[PDB]
């Protein structure tokens, strides 16, 4: 249980994802449904984005 090597981003809160794709560092923000501020992630862009949670899943 050390720091994972992959260290994937996590969905801290449930909301409307408002992500702006930075080719060097991905910047991820999610507008909360009920309300509040956006949790901001400055991740590395060398990877390939994963699936979005949709009705199809």
């Amino acid at each position: 249980a050390r720091v994972p090597r992959g260290k994937a981003p996590i969905a801290d809160v449930t909301g409307r994802v408002r992500l702006e794709d930075g080719e060097r560092f991905y910047k991820i923000t999610i507008v909360p449904d009920d309300g509040g501020e956006e949790v901001v992630y400055d991740k590395i862009s060398k990877r390939q984005r994963l699936r979005v949670f949709k009705h199809e899943d």
